[PDB]
């Protein structure tokens, strides 16, 4: 299975301007500057870019590129887009369990990892995890075989390597290389841009392409490179490396004049009349969704480090809470104590969720690049790790909440309290970190999507039931009440608590009472807050609450599904 | 004036373990891979590191280096740091004010600044401004040259350069390398610390020193150091650069073994010889406060990309919180409406001043290094950056925040009300900084300064007079009322607040009044809140503010100054 292109026009300015070769299977490469074409090449040969500005044809021996094209070649990407705090072994199983399992059984698809641990040599490390900046693991140097290894267990034609030794201790380097030279010998199409080789895998290259600032300068194999040059202009004398000398043409010791002794060279001519002889999902829904959701779950737990921090900064909380209000009494001081609290509770889990906002950005190049190859649709992505990262983890700010702070201070001594209360706190954490998931999924970075929801949570802040009597504001901006997530948590939560008590000790005021102003029974107060006394008027904020939950939460799944994932 | 060094044992793990040697006036450069003692044998000529592992001894020309030695060196850092949003020609004037003008005239140091421009050719960009990843200007190749003619005002003998070809984009790198032959012409000794030069610069070198592991590889003259591995045992022949095949021995195509062949070598001998004949502030206070003053506020309006954010959402706030409150009454919906607002005026505030921890942490390594090269002391570097970028700064989301908030609710109708209200918000907002800078100060990311500030501004949020009703909880926890900052804010903003006015309307209640738990006068609610009601207790805050100042600075002037700067 061999690969050629022709006549590539690439527009985004034309950066991949006059492109055409073959390849041979067997360890191709390409070279040049970061500045050039070299980059957009490799991406517009493994259908990485969009397909809008192509003009040219890829043609592998022959056919153009089928759909699933992307399905069978494997590409790996420049930084290590495995998974940092996951063992190599379960590593290895994950993606042979998406791509495989639509008809051979667990015990059949079982061999090839064990077949593609030891070509690979990774037996070695193969039950160890593999390492971050945050924990430590396997070396870096066997990461990229982890990348390379994970993407080996579908049958591969064409193999992919963008960039595979940036930074990887020169030294240990060579290995993976000999590897590919050894992966070849299957016949596997080695397809990589190979950043400033010296001499030594140098010697052991098959076919090489360099580009320079969206120019072609020339395609051949390396044994045929040496004498290119110098029947060309510039010589490469002794004490000097072919593979930067090449460069060194565009360094000036001319853009375009040394691309033209290409076209008019004895390699282009021939390339072009064998170029002008061939011119004439799968994998089930919930078999899916276990398998994502058991990743970040293991990475959840593999680093419970920003886990375990979030539930001591809870617990420590509730007790400090517990012991501010051990005791809250029914005088005069119950009314600003007992709503201050419970506005607390709300705009803590509604600010808690800023840490929400990483949950799609920090593995967002871990979701473009499993996307795109064919692992799973979207929404199997986004309702994987929401029911393993977003519902079992904010599920304990609250349960741990309440146990720890409604007995330290008794505030409504029943049991349906103490559980519409826990399911409440539960319902604005899970719509509060959805509305920083709205606005935070599909960005490269975190800084505009905390900067634009903290200012955004302080507007809700303040129609809240609290720092306004949103009850005495004017009918042109009181309506911004209902845009506000914890004012349906403030409400809820003081529905159910301002209902039996009266905080008027030595007088009783229901109905026949002087010296109004007074506020004794709380249901007094609630209609000094303007809430509704309906049974309804409990309930009413938690589907309003559900109902701002889906809204926020499909168009994060929009916002996914529409991400330029080319 | 030559440098030389001797015997260099240099422990943490000895990392510097026997390195000897001398130099030459010309160009020296020092090879090796990161992983060596490369970058730390430069450090430890320049006097970066500390003379605490340190057992060797470096003598320039025979004499020990003295105290002063580092007033006149420069030693170029990595990374640019010039500073990026100033002009090219007072960039260059900064550096001249502080180290020459204890004699000589400012018309009289005016021309060496015209002088160094040319030798360093950069009269082409000279009143452009640098460029950082905010904002463009002169380019990236340019960039290098004005951090070296930074440290040329001041008289060198001896100038170091870490790693000067750090991705220069290397058709642009050759120019400085031969400014610098073209520097060692009037006898500047250069010593660098260069990352693989290929062959062009290498065959302009006047002596060179290769480090590998901490252990020293060779030392002489890049024309002696072709002659050597051939006659030492390991080949390089034709298309095999020189400066990579030097580290090629390490990779293993050990450790010590290549390492004690130049000790039975024809170059170590005579240096050892040569090596055992030789063995037998300045400018003014107000002068440094004026100028790095001048700096940060140039910097601060030569990037109003942040600063303007801040007054925006500063006067959007105001107005939104103005169109809330149009109108606040004196009837029952006041006491909540009115401490409301003015608990969230504070605790903005106290919050909004999370960005000042960027004030020591965005220039920590422009801190470090023109401190330790002599341009100032500590007390001045950090009297002027207050001065410059914290006290006009954080001077203005307060009286813009009064102006456009108390003429939309009517607070208190007076002028001392609306002169007091705008000084304490001015306090609280000067503090929280301080609080938020004394903890950030002399750390190297902002990421658990932010993290722990934040979560130290929720107890203060706590206990401040709204939530809690500090007199009701018990006294072995209300002690934690003082250490916080916005109830110093709160309490103050409600002294000036309820002293008059009555929310109580229909009914006087001053000393005759039946039919309590009323809080008809403001004077009756803030003894529920247990304000005194003293004209000291208004005042009492601002003070127990302005040393809340003075104790968070000064541990902030103890870190800077107690900074572990080798
Ligand atoms: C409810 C406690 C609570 C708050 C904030 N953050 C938290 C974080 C974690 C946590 O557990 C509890 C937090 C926060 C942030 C800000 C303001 C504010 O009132 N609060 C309150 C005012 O407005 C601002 O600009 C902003 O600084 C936004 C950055
Ligand atoms: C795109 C973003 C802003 C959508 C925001 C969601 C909010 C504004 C929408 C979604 C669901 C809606 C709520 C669902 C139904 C009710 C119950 C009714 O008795 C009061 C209005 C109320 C509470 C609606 C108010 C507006 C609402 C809360
Ligand atoms: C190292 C950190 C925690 C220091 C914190 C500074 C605080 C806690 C210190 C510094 C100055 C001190 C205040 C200065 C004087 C007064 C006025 C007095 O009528 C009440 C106590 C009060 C208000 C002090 C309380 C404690 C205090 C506020």
């Amino acid at each position: 299975a061999v690969l050629s292109f022709h006549n590539i026009c690439y527009r985004v300015k034309e950066i991949l301007s006059n492109i055409n070769g073959i390849m041979k299977p067997g360890l191709n490469a390409i070279l040049g500057p970061t500045g050039g074409g070299k980059s957009s090449l490799l991406d517009v040969l493994a259908a990485r870019k969009d397909p809008s500005g192509l003009s040219g044809d890829v043609l592998i021996n022959g056919a153009p590129r089928p759909a699933n094209f992307k399905c069978n070649s494997g590409y790996v990407v420049q930084d290590d887009v495995v998974m940092g705090t996951l063992t190599v072994r379960e590593n290895l199983q994950f993606s042979a369990a998406l791509r495989l399992a639509t008809t051979m059984t667990n015990h059949e698809k079982n061999e090839r990892i064990n077949r593609v641990i030891q070509e690979l040599g990774l037996d070695k490390v193969a039950d160890s995890k593999v390492g971050t900046q945050f924990i430590r693991g396997v070396s870096g140097g066997e990461r990229k075989r982890t990348s390379i290894g994970m993407e080996l267990i579908t049958d591969p034609s064409i193999l992919f390597l963008d960039e595979p030794t940036t930074g990887l201790d020169s030294s240990t380097a060579n290995a993976v290389l000999l590897l590919l030279k050894r992966m070849s010998k299957q016949g596997r199409t080695i397809i990589f841009s190979i950043h400033q080789p010296r001499y030594s895998i140098f010697k052991l290259f098959d076919s090489l392409t360099l580009l320079a600032s969206g120019r072609l300068m020339f395609h051949g194999p390396a044994q045929e490179a040496l004498g290119y040059f110098e029947s060309a202009g510039y010589h490469c004398e002794a004490y000097n490396n072919p593979a930067d000398f090449f460069l060194d043409i565009i360094n000036g010791d001319l853009i375009e004049k040394l691309a033209e002794i290409y076209v008019n060279s004895s390699f282009y001519k021939e390339t072009k009349a064998e170029l002008h002889q061939l011119s004439g999902y799968t994998t089930s829904f919930c078999h899916q969704l276990r398998w994502v959701s058991k990743r970040s779950f293991k990475n959840l737990l593999g680093n419970p480090q920003a886990s375990i921090a979030q539930i001591i900064v809870t617990v420590v909380l509730g007790l400090v809470i517990g012991a501010i209000y051990f005791g809250l009494k029914n005088d005069s001081t119950g009314i600003q104590n007992r709503a201050g609290v419970l506005f607390f509770l709300t705009t803590n889990q509604c600010f808690s969720s800023v840490s929400a906002v990483e949950l799609f950005v920090v593995e967002k190049k871990l979701f473009i690049h499993e996307y795109i190859s064919g692992y799973y649709r979207v929404s199997s992505y986004f309702l994987g790790k929401l029911l393993s990262d977003l519902l079992p983890m904010r599920m304990l700010p609250s349960i741990i909440f309440t146990c720890i702070v409604y007995f330290m201070l008794g505030l409504k001594p029943k049991a349906d309290a103490f559980f519409v209360m826990m399911f409440t706190l539960m319902m604005v954490a899970y719509s509060a970190s959805s509305m920083a998931l709205a606005i935070a999924a599909g960005q490269s970075v975190v800084s505009v999507a905390t900067l634009l929801m903290t200012i955004c949570f302080v507007f809700m802040m303040i129609f809240s039931g609290l720092l306004v009597n949103l009850t005495t504001i004017a009918s042109w901006l009181s309506w911004l009440q209902y845009f506000s997530i914890p004012r349906y948590g403030f409400t809820a939560l003081q529905h159910n608590e301002f209902l039996g008590q009266n905080f008027c000790p030595g007088l009783n005021a229901t109905g026949n009472n002087p010296c109004n102003y007074a506020t004794c029974t709380g249901e007094e107060y609630l209609v000094k807050q303007g809430i509704d006394l309906s049974p309804w008027g409990l309930w009413k904020n938690h589907v309003a609450l559900a109902c701002m939950i889906v809204i926020f939460l499909t168009i994060a799944y929009l916002k996914l599904l529409f991400l330029k994932k080319y």
